[PDB]
């Protein structure tokens, strides 16, 4: 079974926070209400939205000893006529029920979360901003929330829904094989909160090189498998002399993206050029470098959208990475249609309304 | 800047709770708890209080990100009635290695262990004395950022809680699946500390193993299928090895290992002893197979706190199920260790391995 939006019941806020005036930094500012709903051997309770408030959890709430927990990402854009939208939102709910039946959660049916979800920015509407770059960025999370120490299926669970609003320079990334993110037969594939809180050291172990992100690499090949928390793509003449835009295959390391299917889908439709799904090494990278073959290198996801990078650190080789020397021009081209589509400027079935 | 023992914090719950009479492993909780927080103006007081719900910030870097680990270990009630905690140093030692992993806030090992021991004092009449019974004891260190940009956390949360746990068993054995789709741990990943994120994942494959039949998950790594764990136990085989020699083998501490407690003590126990070879070695099903063939095999067994020494006596691999004459051998060893540990567990040899309340 499953919550219906239908049954939503509504909690106006009685003491609103004050909107930012101003530097929005990412994932700190959040909007007056959030989503909730609850499930247990009844199965769904009623879905409501209500004031922005702590979570009350059992000491032993699954959740918190066995990282019984999911999350997703997404955007609602405004545009000038101040109609928001959310960017193909219904991916993200598809990925979102994948990832609960991983971690045996409970099932919830994909459009009315999104209904709830869009019930929920309508009511925190005025929160969305409409400078150029700026939009609001969408958290919804399950949780596991079995009161018991036993490593086991949960019979209770919480679902749950945020809201922040949010605000190209390029990065340097460290290529070190002794980081693994993931792994064949492993959870990288799944949007799980265990397969983050092991990259914090990793990541201050970049900025102690100094780097900005991580070029997580898999494999005796030194495979290149993503960037940070986003989906690295590469924009070359390949070794058989023909140009491309290539990005590691959904072999299970990879996070399937939606900011990622969403730049396969549009290069291949353009059709000018050859769009690919393979596996990138750093010998091919090395020696296409080598041989100036690479025109542009990039990570895209939610938060930064599609993001360059000039330098990677592989070992103690510096190697300069010239994306910014060629434009960036497929970045540019990338980000001026999204942008279009994101922000109604361009109507498209990507988009669907609030 | 560690907490302070010394500076503790008590408060007595207003109406206690009744005690148990039928003991589910993990369910039932004691009347009080210890909380420690942890910010920018470091570790506060900590305080014992009366057994209740934490209130977290819905953004909690713990809930989005898994900044969270974990600690298990026994104390038990001898005749006596006095109550002993199990090695917990190693337990101390091994949640600050999980901490530092997870960039969480560093602290005093032997200040945190004081904590637990006053703690349990104020409890102590929740530690059962029946034949098998003992007291659960679980720490956990959480992050509690209100950010979902995945960072060191400013914020934190260590607190305690205790269940009262029955006679999980005379040892009856289990059947394990052994299917290489499942991989638990890699090699540098995370697989050697308690983290949270190594255990939601693994749901899913012991309902699969339910499914067919089996009742725990024989965790295989590699492209020559090494035994590495079963379920959330060590593995230990007791064979004759290939040249000749009658064995103790465990895999090594090689990343993909959790080192328990249990498993440290049945090697000490074991070398003490003096009688058979007791190694730390690679362990492979082609091994395995070619032993049981020629019935080098004595016994299989898995070891961790919650189960003490759990016997096998089947594996399910590649859709043959495997006969493992754990039983047919005793299981002399398992009953061994199992006698020794409760001895020193319940105060009948005086131990060093066991730490009063
Ligand atoms: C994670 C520490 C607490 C804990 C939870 C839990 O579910 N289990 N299950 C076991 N043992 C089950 C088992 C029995 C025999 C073999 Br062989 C392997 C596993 N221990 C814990 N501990
Ligand atoms: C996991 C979803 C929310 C989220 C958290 C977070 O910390 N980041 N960081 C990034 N991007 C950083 C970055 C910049 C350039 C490159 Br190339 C790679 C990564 N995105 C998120 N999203
Ligand atoms: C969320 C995420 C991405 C990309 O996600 P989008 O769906 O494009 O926002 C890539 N890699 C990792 C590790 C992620 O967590
Ligand atoms: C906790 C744990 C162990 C060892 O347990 P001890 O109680 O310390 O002996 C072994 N394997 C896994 C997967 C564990 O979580």
């Amino acid at each position: 079974s499953s919550f219906k939006a239908a049954d939503l019941q509504l909690e106006m806020t009685q003491k609103p926070h004050k909107k930012p005036g101003e530097p929005l930094v990412f994932g700190k500012t959040f909007t007056d209400h959030m989503l909730m709903v609850e499930w247990n051997d009844k199965g769904w309770g009623q879905p409501r939205i209500q004031p922005f408030q702590n979570l009350t959890l059992h000491p032993a709430s699954s959740s918190l000893h066995y990282s019984l927990q999911l999350f997703e990402g997404m955007k609602a854009f405004k545009g000038k006529d101040q109609q928001v939208r959310l960017f193909r939102p219904w991916l993200n709910m598809d990925r979102m029920l994948r990832s609960a039946m991983r971690l045996c959660l409970p099932s919830f049916d994909k459009l009315e979360l999104l209904e709830c979800i869009r019930r929920l920015i309508e009511v925190d509407k005025d929160w969305v901003p409409d400078a150029a770059g700026t939009s609001l960025y969408v958290r919804p999370v399950l949780i596991g929330n079995e009161p018991s120490l036993g490593v086991s299926q949960p019979t209770r669970a919480l679902l749950f829904v945020i809201l922040c609003p949010v605000g190209v320079t390029p990065v340097s990334l460290l290529a070190d094989p002794a980081f693994i993110r993931a792994w064949v037969g492993g959870v990288g594939n799944y949007k799980l909160g265990g397969n983050y809180g092991p990259t914090v050291l990793v990541q201050q172990e970049a900025l102690k090189r100094g780097c900005e992100q991580v070029l997580w690499l898999y494999g005796p090949d030194h495979q290149l498998t993503e960037v940070g928390t986003m989906n690295i793509f590469v924009y070359w003449t390949h070794e058989d002399g023909v140009l491309e835009l290539v990005t590691p295959p959904l072999n299970g390391v990879i996070l399937p993206g939606v900011v990622r299917q969403s730049l396969l889908d549009m290069a291949q439709t353009w059709g000018e050029f050859r769009v690919v799904e393979r596996t990138i090494t750093m010998k091919q990278l090395l020696r296409a470098l080598e041989e100036g073959r690479v025109r542009e290198v990039f990570g895209s996801g939610t938060a930064c959208q599609v993001c360059p990078v000039h330098r990677i650190l592989y070992k103690d080789r510096n190697l300069h990475i010239p994306t910014m020397e060629n434009g960036p021009e497929l970045i540019l081209r990338f980000q001026k249609e999204l942008k279009e589509i994101q922000y109604g400027i361009r109507a498209h079935e990507w988009m669907f309304p609030v």
